[PDB]
């Protein structure tokens, strides 16, 4: 950060003297051995600064000289230091003679300057020193800092007058200073810096003490910063830079005139004093009359400013050269402490340039009262690119108050909206942002970066996009508002920040895309509950309508991708699935009526099931998702038994019967279906979603034993492993039915709480499996069986002990009080012999105390305290995952409920037929949409009310009304008084 | 953050509203004792 | 504190450094944490403020049989 | 050390270290808390240090989500004071 | 050596170390139990 300063940056030091003490200021002894009229640049030379660093008193500070680019100065202040590039700069004059100021003139400075300056986000450019109006500039910062409950002032000041110059020199850089600014002498020849200002700019011109060293860089600094853009580059207007005098000199008509020469407006302080009111009357003059003004100008000099140079004529002709350019001079009209700073500023502003407009400066800076106040002056007729181009302005810069306001005032967004001012927005895209990376890798182009996004799935329309992608919330919830689709651009809005959620390299900003996305699926969930509860046939025909601007889908598939749990979870939803769930046949049919009629087909032409015309109900009662399944499920149910009656009967070693034929045929097609869900549900990327799931891997799993199982019983010599695989087999099938089954509401839920319960088995398994070899490895060792053999010794360290938590503990085989005593081996020690077959053929009886012990512990932790636990467990579990569990299912319903509108009528066993034929292979819509955008105002409207007239939004207004109660009041005191005293 | 949450705070609002509200009254006060002073010095 | 802060903020005043070294030690030692506040915020070096023999007296505040004050007759 | 609690408050917000000043200022009022002996007294200390400990847990949240990288550096640094 | 380097930050890390103290404790839990069950003999060791 500190290398590059000294490189561009000169210092200027004496270099060749002339006169002891030199014309420079610096002694004459106390110069390099090397040293008529003193020149700064014939008598200096330049040498790499090394004053650079920053202040603790932490503020910046820099050591230029005074013949510098001001170009390199803009770009170390904007980027290198970290300062904001300033909405506006008030360059503060004044000479400001006693260290008093008048009373109105503190209060002017503190509550008119500074806080105009903070609100605008301005500088204030004075002498960085505790003295003149620097020290006036100074304590109006602290004064109302305090009292605000910060500004930026930079300071620019001559090197040699500082006090204390040497702690500051540091030639590698003094990132942390010390200074004295108390310092006991008191002198006019050094001043030290003040500790309010924010930077410092040090310039030097080879001098030990003088004034005016710096104006030339000063003045240079000023108008260069008047050439910049405000915000986004060159989109916005020219920095406004105006100078601000309060009383003055001689010296500061000279520099009055250089900054007029400079085009740089000047706003004098009316009453100030010298040097400032003797312009505010020449302007007052205005188009004098010729007799009696000339000498009037040379009298008023005279009068104003001191006796010398009064009759001299060169200050009349200054004078005289201040009004050739009187367009860029306004007087600060007192009006009794008028105190109303901004606009007394806009009005100097827009008359000094004669593009610049008004209202582009109340854009520019974050005031939108002041474009209020403009817009509503009736006696201004604005134009329509004075409109625009402001627009434009507000836009770029993401002030949402402004484009509202803005729109409100007649704009036509039609005309405004252009592809070249398009692609002006998406230019706005900061540095390395995501949008501007995928820009990148795609004229804004920006319909290839949505259909990589989306995936091939109106100036609202339009800016609604814009403003999701650069993640403008504020913006984007504007436009949605006044678009006119909106419950399917809600779950659009949504789908489109949760897919970029998830390509964001930064961790933060993924936070408020995914925050952002939450209001945009709780306003579609609110909108779309103010809908349906006005009109149920409606609300219904908003959901399964496409939206052509999205991606010609309807907005159950949008809320489906984006993952919307809160739009499927509200009753109209639900009721509609349902309704979609049922078919052509009425939601209220009960079950036991559907059954009746899938057993028996005419029944369906009676009157029991509501809804050529004969063939059309026929194919819409077997069409129905609810029926397919009803056929699905009774198919399966059948195969299952069907594999049962083949298992435990028809299977032989002999070739395979009819029946087992049958069976062959009927897992075949299970297997074509199961294919072709997967087929159409990218041949790799398919595959590779098909097997992610768990219950297609556990499907897997089971046409693959099944296949195995097959080919083993037709080898000769592996029936046997042929049935072990089937008797398997048959068990993960029949688990299969709890996946059939997940579309039911009764069972939905509760299936899937199921999932969330192991996490608390596999606590249990790990801890009774540490409990089991721990229990089981010392009962065996202590009784010592003479079998040992390793089946045996497993059985009895893992079995014998894992069926004693249910209720079989063998006590005759593990008490020697129950067995019999025999001498059966040799070894010493007594035995005992247990009945048992598996129990080893004798046992030692040495310690057997301690093996009942070991039993009875071992009840009351594995029986009592370790099932007891999981109870617990379980509680808690589904009182957590309960409300989570459901939304969940709801959200699942959608996709389920499609899944069996798509598949075929006919039942596995005769799905071959059905497999086959699939291979050899509006003015009501605009009244829809008027319908949805007026409950849509209704709806904004009743938040905007029930905003308004909450507790909080009362306190506020209240107090905002006693401040202008106060003003108003502080007003008549000062009226009242002023009128008893001239009345008296 | 913390320091202009407790500002925007309802309970610090209502504060500053007291207060301001006794600065009106004390204003106030000073109005009706001049004006009925300068009305009777008029008279 | 609304005294010290109209006394401060007068501008025709002017507060040489040891008037705030002073007033800022008598705030330290009455625990006032509203003075140190504002006498802080009002251009007082911190630095050349605290001294051995300053900070000697700061702790010398310790009020009569407290932890502190035993710890540091053991110490 | 003399239980200044809103003392303490004030010169933390102006000290160059802070996450680990904060869990230090924890440190130090529960260790003289457990050798209080006033019972009211060590309520106090006790009180004064799930202030800082908050603090430090609230500063660091802050500095976590703003980049992850340099919250873990400012962790395992040693802090000299 | 990077390979050398790469070697000692797997088998130095803390979750590797737990992993092979895992593993050491589960064998040392086997060589007991076989000896308690089978290898223990009136014999010497």
């Amino acid at each position: 950060e500190q290398s590059w300063i000294p490189k561009i940056f000169k210092k200027k030091t004496c270099t060749t003297f002339i006169v002891t003490l030199c014309q420079c200021g610096r002694p004459r002894t106390a110069h390099p051995a090397v040293a008529t009229v003193w020149d700064s640049d014939a008598h200096t030379t330049e040498k790499p600064t090394d004053a650079y660093g920053e202040l603790d008193f932490h503020s910046n500070f820099l050591r230029l000289s005074d013949r510098t680019d001001p170009a390199a100065v803009y770009s170390l202040v904007t980027r290198t230091w970290g300062f904001r590039a300033p909405n506006l700069v008030v360059s503060v004059l004044g000479g400001s003679g006693g260290p008093v100021l008048q009373t109105w003139l503190q209060d002017l400075l503190r509550r008119g300057l500074v806080r105009a300056a903070q609100s605008t986000g301005a500088w204030i450019v004075t002498g960085g020193l505790h003295t003149g109006i620097g020290r006036h500039v100074g304590v109006a910062v602290r004064d109302h800092q305090m009292a605000s409950t910060k500004v930026v002032a930079m300071g620019v000041a001559p090197w040699g007058v500082v006090r204390n110059r040497d702690t500051l020199i540091n030639p590698k850089g003094s990132f942390p200073a010390r200074y004295r600014w108390r310092g006991d002498p008191e002198d006019g020849v050094q001043f030290p810096l003040d500790y309010n200002y924010s930077a410092f700019f040090l310039v030097d011109d080879g001098t030990h003490g003088c004034l005016g060293g710096e104006n030339r860089f000063r003045l240079r600094l000023e108008s260069y910063i008047s050439q910049q853009k405000t915000g986004v580059g060159g989109t916005g207007i020219d920095i406004p830079v105006l100078l601000l005098l309060i009383d003055g000199d001689e010296k500061m008509l000279t520099r009055i005139e250089n900054a007029t020469q400079a085009q740089l407006p000047c706003l004098l302080v009316a009453g100030s004093g010298g040097a400032a009111d003797c312009l505010a009357e020449t302007l007052e003059d205005t188009l004098a009359p010729g007799s009696g003004g000339a000498r009037q100008g040379e009298a008023r000099d005279r009068i104003r400013r001191f006796f010398p140079k009064g009759d001299l004529e060169v200050l009349q002709a200054q004078v005289e050269r201040i009004m050739t350019r009187k367009e860029l001079l306004t007087v600060y009209s007192s009006e009794d402490g008028s105190e109303e700073f901004e606009t007394i500023v806009l009005k100097a502003l827009v008359k000094a340039c004669g593009y610049l407009d008004e209202l582009r400066l109340a854009v520019a800076w974050n005031r939108v009262d002041i474009a209020q106040s403009e817009l509503f002056r009736g006696d201004i007729q604005w134009r329509s690119f004075h409109l625009e181009a402001s627009l434009m302005d507000a836009l770029l810069n993401d002030r949402p108050e402004f484009v509202r306001l803005l729109i409100s005032h007649g704009l036509s967004l039609g005309h405004f909206l252009t592809p070249m001012r398009l692609a002006q927005l998406y230019s706005a895209a900061p540095s390395n942002s995501l949008i501007r990376n995928l820009l990148d890798q795609a004229p804004p182009d920006v319909g290839h970066v949505l259909r990589m996004l989306l995936g091939k799935m109106a100036p609202w329309s339009d800016l609604l996009l814009w403003a999701l992608l650069l993640n403008r919330a504020q913006m984007a919830m504007y436009f949605w508002e006044m678009g006119s689709n909106a419950v399917s651009s809600a779950l659009g809005a949504c789908l489109l920040l949760r897919v970029m959620a998830r390509l964001e390299p930064d961790a933060e900003e993924a936070a408020r895309r995914k925050d952002l996305a939450f209001k945009f699926e709780g306003m579609g969930v609110d909108l779309f509950g103010e809908c349906y509860r006005s009109s149920e046939v409606r609300a219904a025909r908003l959901l399964l309508r496409r939206c052509p601007l999205w991606g010609d889908a309807t907005c159950l598939q949008l809320a489906m991708q984006a993952d919307a749990r809160a739009f499927f979870a509200q009753d109209g939803v639900q009721s509609l699935l349902t309704q979609k769930w049922w078919g052509d046949m009425a939601s209220t049919t009960p079950i036991w009526a559907l059954v009746l009629a899938f057993f028996c087909p005419p029944l369906i032409y009676t009157r029991l099931i509501t809804f050529r015309r004969c063939l059309r109900r026929w194919f819409h009662f077997w069409g129905a998702p609810v029926t397919i399944f009803m056929g699905n499920v009774v198919s399966y149910l059948l195969f299952l038994l069907l594999f049962s009656r083949v298992l435990l009967v028809d299977f032989q070693p002999a070739p395979p019967g009819s029946l087992e034929l049958l069976l062959y045929f009927w897992a075949f097609t299970l297997l074509c279906e199961e294919l072709r869900q997967g087929l159409s549900g990218s041949l790799s990327q398919r595959l590779r979603l098909y097997l992610a799931d768990s219950w297609n891997q556990c499907d897997l799993v089971a046409l693959t034993c099944f296949l195995l199982g097959v080919g083993c019983r037709l080898t000769p010599g592996l029936y046997h492993l042929g049935r072990t695989v089937l008797c398997i087999d048959f068990m993960v099938f029949t688990v299969r039915l709890l996946h059939i089954f997940t579309v039911n509401k009764q069972l939905g839920p509760k299936i899937v709480i199921v999932s969330k319960m192991m996490k608390d088995v596999f606590f249990f398994l790990f801890f009774l499996g540490v409990w089991l070899v721990a229990y089981g490895v010392a009962t065996e060792g202590l009784l010592r069986p003479r079998d040992s053999d390793f089946p045996s010794i497993l059985r009895r360290v893992f079995y014998r002990p894992y069926l004693q938590i249910f209720g079989q503990i063998p006590q005759e085989d593990m008490d020697v009080a129950l067995m019999e005593h025999s001498n059966c081996s040799s070894e010493p020690g007594f035995w005992a012999h247990p009945p048992g077959a598996q129990a080893g053929t004798c046992v030692s009886q040495y310690a057997n105390w301690l093996v009942v012990l070991l039993l009875v512990i071992f009840l009351l932790v594995a029986n009592i305290l370790l099932v007891n636990l999981l109870i617990a467990m379980f509680s808690y579990t589904f009182g957590k995952v309960q409300g989570n569990s459901d939304l969940y299912w709801k959200a699942q319903r959608y996709r389920l409920i499609r899944e069996f509108h798509s598949r075929p009528a006919l039942a596995p066993p005769f799905i071959v037929i059905s497999h086959l034929r699939l291979l050899l292979r509006k003015e009501a819509e605009r009244k829809l949409l008027t319908w949805e955008s007026v409950h849509k105002e209704n709806f904004l409207l009743a938040r905007a009310r029930d905003k308004r007239e909450s507790d909080s939004e009362r306190l506020k207004r209240t107090s905002q009304k006693v401040d202008l109660a106060l003003k108003q009041l502080g007003h008549i005191r000062e009226y009242e008084q002023r009128l008893k005293v001239l009345e008296r």
